[PDB]
């Protein structure tokens, strides 16, 4: 649409990047931090078990956190992503949820509604991840409920991550903010960008690559959802031959002028955003027949669950493999993304 012309950068985002880098962290930084353990989340936790034991007596019932609070990019207002586990279903895989899990989210949503503690806000059961959104009312935080684990055991990847390598983190409360600021979120997610920062530090020598930390050998062995490998190293990065840098402001622009730059250039028709492989270039054309046997064999007994290649921007996730994150981004919102990359690598700039 109007291809021949540029999207305007938003106003509201245009502000945030002229001004001073320091302005974006000075609150942002700290208070991320922070929200990565309060005592609320163990009063969440608790509350939680309490209401819906009663509901599947005779099963255990663990609570996982996961999200954008756990990771250290939240802020006061982020929900909390809570994964309940109720009969250890934690290594089972469902692209799309069984009738059992529907059925199991059905019975969770009658609490919550009746329970004093929780206001039900919404129950999605038509979305890829089903999930019981709910207000904890004794803290005030909005709560997203699911029943399956890949999402903690990505949250789990990305605070190794963020904490080994705490550019990462900074760059991430950055281009979160910068996408709210673009009203780019219905199209493209905190955790999608998330991936993206990864892939781009990975490219800089920054960042391992996520199969590098899931060699399958005698001294390390996989932990399975299903077909996917969700565990890995936990090595130092002094381990595994990376430098870890201490984030300035300069060097945090730098960087983020670099992201932008990279990202409007990208060519997003041939290659994918690929932090599994960790390297330039991975084409689209290619990408099924690198991944490991597992893949395979799941789509071959699933072939409708293979990853959405036949889509205008690719973002694999490095965990769930079947999984383009941001397969519902449009040709138009595609080309948004493009244009406001650019028009912010501009204003980064500092001859």
């Amino acid at each position: 649409h109007m291809q021949h012309i540029t999207v305007r950068l938003p106003k509201k985002a245009r502000a945030m990047i002229v001004g001073e880098i320091t302005n974006v962290f000075k609150d942002k930084y700290p208070i991320a931090d922070k929200l990565k353990v309060i005592p609320e989340y163990d009063v969440i936790e608790q509350d939680l078990c309490k209401l819906l034991s009663p509901g599947f007596p005779k099963q255990p019932l663990r609570v996982y956190k996961f999200g954008s609070r756990i990771t250290g990019i939240g802020n006061r207002s982020s929900d909390l992503d809570l994964f309940v586990d109720i009969g250890n279903t934690f290594h089972t895989f469902e692209h799309r949820a069984s009738n059992a899990t529907v059925a199991k989210l059905r019975a969770m949503r009658k609490f919550f509604c009746d329970s004093e503690d929780w206001r039900l806000i919404n129950f999605i059961e038509q979305a890829r991840v089903p999930i019981i959104k709910t207000c904890h009312l004794p803290t005030g935080i909005e709560c997203d409920i699911c029943l399956n684990s890949m999402g903690f055991c990505n949250t789990n990847l990305l605070k190794y991550i963020f904490e080994s390598q705490p550019l990462t983190q900074y760059m991430c409360i950055y281009v979160k903010n910068w996408l709210e600021r673009c009203k780019l979120t219905e199209q493209i997610s905190t955790y999608s960008i998330t991936l993206m920062v990864i892939y781009f530090l990975q490219l800089q020598a920054l960042l391992p690559p996520i199969a590098m930390l899931q060699i399958e050998d005698a001294a390390n062995q996989a932990v399975l959802v299903g077909p996917w490998v969700v565990n890995f190293a936990q090595k130092s990065f002094s381990e595994l031959g990376l430098q870890q840098l201490k984030a300035t402001v300069p060097v945090i622009k730098g960087f983020l002028r670099n992201f932008f730059a990279y990202f409007a250039k990208f060519d997003y028709e041939h290659f994918l955003v690929c932090p599994y492989i960790g390297q330039a270039n991975v084409e689209i054309a290619k990408i099924e027949r690198m991944l490991h046997a597992r893949y395979s064999a799941y789509v071959s007994d699933n072939p409708e669950c293979s990853i959405q290649l036949k889509k205008p921007m690719v973002v694999q996730d490095p965990i769930q493999l079947n999984h383009n994150v941001t397969k519902a981004v449009t040709k138009y919102g595609l080309q948004t993304f493009v244009d406001y990359c650019q028009q912010t690598a501009e204003l980064l700039e500092e001859p």
